[PDB]
């Protein structure tokens, strides 16, 4: 009997990508780009305001990017939490789905709803776990090169080479190591000159940026000794960095002269330290696992404002860079157990400890000389430091109730040392109606603790009125430690049938999704004192939104048209995303996404592969910063539209395939008109929140014994 962790690896709310559909639809840079085309995933900000939005991340069932677990060979990457949280719900990241490099990548496990919650903290969206390419008994490696070469030259090439080695030491000591090195290239500043919102007064000559641009550098090794035949003991050390290449974002997109200095530079880089021992052991009575990792982000970057407009955009009165640092520290053990007797089963127990310090000498910086002090937090030298512990036991049980038909019932039990207690119970069926469909249903209670910023009293924005919700005064936003955890009860239902290459299935699910954490909407109290009409303003805190709703169907068609010559076809519909509070959108996803790959092995040593993928319409928010219903420019919404793509792999020996293609074959294009809702002077945007890329040829080149 497989244990419950990898019997849900089948539940239709899981997707693999392997190792051969990276090499077939080759990502330019992030993984993101090839993770997003799976069913029940959207690649959106995190909630609705449209900032930061070229920076969009992957987002399961509509549920957000924050509620994306990223996961590489079972262990978490925090490094984003390193970065500032808006009163929006943005951060200036790009996400953490870009520290590994795609050609190093085994494979991709995506796994969604109700089959996710068993790991915890983070996955109320659901997981994505990044496997890498291992040793065998014998030296391997590869060399892999990647090159595009847009249209249009204003848009960002990308260059990216790799190279993995790896094998035998001696009899019972391997290495594995890779090493990466990659430039997409920033968009140029102008880009969005002639689709930028309109724009008056002294907000005349700003623009929407485009895509920012980034420089890796990847390096990891890995050492694992046999100390028995029952017993492994690995030993890994990575080391990334990621440092930008400005092109003119800031939160609002207005500018200043700190911005325009700043076009071509690095004004963010990203240092990740990883170091982890794992335990791995096969036994006589079961098998089991444990390891340590320790992750330290170092989040350097320019310093910027935190009050209305000047939040998010560069600070000429505080110029130079400063550095958040991130400690993260995360423990995990567990054993497998068949048990035989009664029904087969296999039982699983573990605990988990994880720590999270966070370092940030920038974000609770805001003084209240304007709005009047607020009692209980000091005006100046607030604590850069924030951390929360979380504990956690568990249990699943994999029963095989008859053949064919097989019961997973789980709990998970997580303590937060701020928040309190939080019990994750979840239950995952699946049965046999024949020896071609199966019927499968989930249910469970995901978890996700606050984060670090919205936790944190000292952590204080500032708005005269542009920001703040139900009133044009000035107001203040305040972390609150008073918070309750966001949980949801991710439901899904799930038919599928499967035989001889061909499958086709469909799933509806629906999570309702209570607490989540948003920005306040009505004011707790009352700042005293200040200066002239800003005096006295209202204090707003990050409260728990009680109950929203997502709802929506994944779908997918495979057939075997010939024997070399296959159609695939992943589906995602929305149904709904819904504040039930304010009835307003949690996250601005497309209605549909349909991806399909026809895929052509024309000869032995040629494949050929085009694809299609719809996005349906998008909706902005209907509501402002201020709750009221939105004008102008800031309702407009995208029609639907697709990009289309052909590309090819030529086998020239065992040890060489060359690749090439077009991405955008009819060089749809759209473009950041800024963001979804006007300020002064700044028309809104509504959807058109993001550049999408033209026509981009590419080509590649795999060598590899
Ligand atoms: C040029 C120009 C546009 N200028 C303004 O709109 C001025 C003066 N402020 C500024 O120009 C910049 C830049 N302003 C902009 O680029 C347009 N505003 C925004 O994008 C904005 C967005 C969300 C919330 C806001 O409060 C915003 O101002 N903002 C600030 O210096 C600022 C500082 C502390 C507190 C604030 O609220 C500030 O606005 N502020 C106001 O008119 C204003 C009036 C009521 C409420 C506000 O929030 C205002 O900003
Ligand atoms: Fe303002």
């Amino acid at each position: 009997v497989a244990t419950a962790q990898e019997e849900t690896k089948q539940a239709p709310g899981v997707s693999i990508i392997t190792a051969e559909d990276i090499a077939k639809r080759p990502p330019s840079n992030d993984l993101s780009q090839i993770i997003r085309t799976m069913p029940g995933v959207n690649l959106t900000g995190n909630s609705s305001s449209g900032q930061r939005g070229n920076n969009r991340q992957i987002d399961i069932r509509g549920m957000g990017p924050e509620n994306t677990l990223i996961l590489v060979d079972g262990k978490p990457v925090s490094s984003r939490n390193s970065v500032r949280y808006g009163w929006r719900g943005e951060r200036d990241s790009r996400g953490d789905t870009n520290w590994v490099p795609a050609d190093q990548v085994e494979r991709i496990e995506v796994i969604r709803g109700p089959a996710a919650a068993r790991y915890g903290n983070g996955a109320a969206g659901g997981v994505v776990n990044i496997i890498t390419k291992q040793a065998g008994a014998e030296t391997h490696g590869n060399l892999s090169v990647y090159s595009n070469f847009p249209q249009h030259k204003a848009e960002g090439a990308s260059e990216r080479m790799s190279f993995g080695l790896n094998g035998p030491l001696t009899e019972n000591l391997s290495y594995r190591v890779y090493g990466n090195i990659a430039k997409t290239d920033s968009d140029d500043w102008d880009i969005n000159a002639g689709h930028e919102s309109n724009r008056t007064g002294k907000q005349a000559g700003t623009l929407p940026a485009g895509r920012e641009g980034v420089r890796n550098k990847d390096i990891d090794g890995l050492l694992s000794w046999r100390l028995t035949p029952e017993q492994t003991l690995e030993f890994e050390a990575g080391f990334s960095r990621q440092g930008n290449i400005y092109t003119g974002d800031t939160q609002n997109t207005n500018s200043n002269n700190y911005v325009k200095q700043m076009l071509g530079h690095e004004t963010n880089r990203m240092y990740r330290e990883t170091y982890s021992v794992t335990h791995r052991g096969e036994w006589d009575f079961g098998s089991s696992l444990a390891y340590l990792q320790y992750e330290k982000t170092r989040n350097s970057r320019i310093n910027e404002g935190l009050a209305g407009g000047t939040e998010g955009i560069f600070d000429p009165n505080n110029a130079g860079f400063y550095t958040a640092t991130l400690r993260d520290l995360t423990a995990h053990g567990e054993v497998n157990l068949p048990l035989h007797l009664g029904y087969e089963q296999t039982l699983t127990l573990g605990s988990e400890w994880t720590e999270q310090k966070l370092d940030d000498p920038s974000s609770n910086t805001q003084n209240t000389e304007e709005g009047g002090s607020i009692p209980g937090l000091a005006g100046k030298n607030r604590s850069s430091s924030s951390s929360a512990r979380i504990f956690s036991l568990f249990a699943e049980d994999n029963i095989e109730l008859m053949p064919g038909t097989m019961l997973t019932p789980g709990l998970r039990w997580d303590h937060h040392d701020i928040v309190g207690d939080n019990w994750s119970p979840s239950l995952n069926l699946s049965h046999a109606l024949t020896e071609r469909v199966t019927l499968k249903a989930g249910i469970a209670r995901a978890y996700k603790a606050p984060n670090l910023y919205q936790l944190n009293p000292d952590y204080l924005l500032y708005s005269r009125g542009q920001g703040c919700y139900g009133q044009s005064t000035s107001c203040y936003l305040r972390g609150n430690d008073g918070l309750k955890a966001e949980t949801s009860v991710n439901k899904e239902l799930g038919i599928e049938y499967s035989h001889d290459g061909l499958v086709a299935g469909l799933t509806y699910f629906r999570n309702d999704y209570k607490n989540k954490i948003e920005s306040g909407l009505s004011p707790v109290d009352h700042a005293s004192g200040g200066k002239g009409d800003y005096a006295n303003a209202a204090i707003y805190q990050w409260e728990n939104v009680p109950k929203a709703v997502v709802e929506g169907l994944e779908g997918t068609l495979t057939l075997p048209l010939a024997d070399g010559l296959k159609w695939s076809n992943n589906l995602t519909y929305m149904l709904q995303s819904k504040n039930k509070e304010t009835g307003d959108v949690l996250s601005v996803t497309p209605r549909y996404t349909l991806n399909s790959m026809l895929d052509w092995q024309a000869t032995d040593d040629l494949s050929l592969q085009a694809t299609v993928t719809w996005y349906g319409k998008q909706k902005p928010k209907k509501y402002d910063y201020h709750g009221d219903r939105v004008t102008g420019s800031a309702n407009d919404q995208l029609s639907p539209y697709a990009i289309a793509g052909l590309g090819g792999t030529y086998r020239l020996s065992k040890n060489l395939s060359l690749g090439a293609g077009v991405d955008n074959l009819f060089d749809k294009r759209l473009f950041r008109a800024g963001n979804a809702q006007g300020v002064v002077g700044i028309d809104g945007a509504g959807a058109a929140t993001y550049n999408e890329p033209g026509r981009t040829f590419y080509t590649s080149l795999t060598a590899s014994f």
